[PDB]
DNA sequence: GGGGGAAGGATTCG
DNA sequence: TTTTGAATCCTTCCCCC
């Protein structure tokens, strides 16, 4: 198997770089205002200018401004990047039709129909990057390998506007000396996890009882580092299915007063069933965030699809029983469709 | 014992 | 003034054969 993944580098910040030229070379942060006062909200991510100077994911906008004064400050326009993205990712679907859209920027290719050899994929990947950079003007990285991990792997090593490959020996290599919290699907809950075990690289997770991994970060995740550590990982690149959808909103003030929810609430409703799109789901979630930031929901499942007033009925029940099974106050309000016909 | 599914906190990745 | 938001992942609880 020869897996070719392809992730756009700094997406939001390039899509609007494409759309205003006039922006390359300065420092782009594309954010996500949330309203409650004067750039409230977080960064959803910074060109590659912005980012040396410690601008980046996740940062307070407030943050980020006192660092950049100058920077240029723009509006996620999601929208906008799902479209471009979609554009890109056809011109994928050129190459194999074993095709694995992931994220918005990311995509996993199975060629192992297409190339007999990594040169000939390098070959391929050289032609697919160049292709999008007419096309779109999108600069991107490609990760070619044996498996989906691996290519992503190849793939972070090089980013941005890189291309690299991981042939089955650096992967003997990689499975030897990569930190493990660099392996895909491995947040820091899980990477803390291990060190706190001793497993730092993926053999590491041979050498230890396997009813002692699984105790520690689940049986799934002991199994899939297993796996990977004895270079027994493949799995087929597939169509994906989105499972769910929903939307979650930062209400102006924190509250628990049912009526003042409510419209938050419906709005949160009716941008989901926009979304949702023809697909009828069967469950649904109403999200809580409470002041001190933890989550909270309450959900309910249907022998039926759901219509749009039967979600309204049932979201305020849902968000009845939040605030009778919880004291705390509500910060963010959300709602969540899933379990589709 | 375990199929199978419903729920909700947990974790990942932005 | 904090820390936006979207979606799956994991785990437990529960009914019934
Ligand atoms: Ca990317
Ligand atoms: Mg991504
Ligand atoms: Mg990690
Ligand atoms: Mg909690
Ligand atoms: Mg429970």
């Amino acid at each position: 198997m020869i897996v070719l993944f392809v992730d756009f580098d700094y997406f939001y910040a390039q899509v609007e770089e494409v759309l205003n030229p006039s922006l390359k070379g300065k420092p782009v942060v594309v954010c996500v205002f949330s309203g409650r006062f004067e750039d409230s909200g977080a960064v959803a991510t910074a060109n590659y200018e912005a980012r040396k100077f410690g601008v980046k994911a996740g940062i307070p906008i407030v943050e980020a401004k006192k660092i950049l004064p100058n920077a240029v400050y723009l509006p996620m326009r999601k929208e906008v990047y799902q479209q471009v993205s979609s554009r890109i990712m056809n011109l994928l679907r050129e190459y194999s039709e074993k095709i694995e859209i992931a994220s918005i920027d990311e995509a996993y290719l199975d060629i192992s129909d297409k190339v007999r050899d990594y040169r000939e994929a390098y070959n391929l990947g050289l032609e697919i990057k160049n292709k999008i950079l007419e096309k779109e003007k999108i600069t991107v990285t490609v990760g070619i390998s044996k498996n989906k991990v691996f290519a992503k792997i190849a793939a972070d090593m090089a980013k941005p506007n890189g291309i690299k490959v991981i042939d089955d020996e650096e992967v003997k290599r990689l499975i030897r000396e990569l930190d493990i919290a660099d392996v895909p699907g491995i947040g820091n809950i899980t990477a803390e996890k291990l060190k706190k075990l001793g497993i730092n690289k993926l053999v590491d997770t041979l050498s230890i009882e396997f009813d002692k991994l699984k105790g520690m970060i689940g049986e799934a995740k002991a199994k899939y580092l297993i796996s990977l550590a004895r270079d027994e990982y493949n799995e087929p690149i597939r169509t994906r299915v989105r499972k769910s959808i929903g939307r979650i909103v930062t209400m102006k003030r924190n509250s628990r007063n049912l009526e003042e929810i409510k419209p938050y609430l419906f709005r949160a409703i009716e941008e989901s069933y926009y979304k949702l799109d023809k697909r009828i789901p069967k469950a649904i979630h109403v999200v809580a965030v409470t002041e001190d930031l933890d989550i909270v929901s309450r959900g309910r499942t249907f022998p039926h699809g759901i219509s749009k007033e039967t979600a309204y009925s049932e979201s305020v029940k849902l968000l009845q029983k939040i605030l009778e099974e919880d004291e705390r106050k509500i910060r963010r309000i959300g709602v969540r469709f899933s379990k589709f016909i």
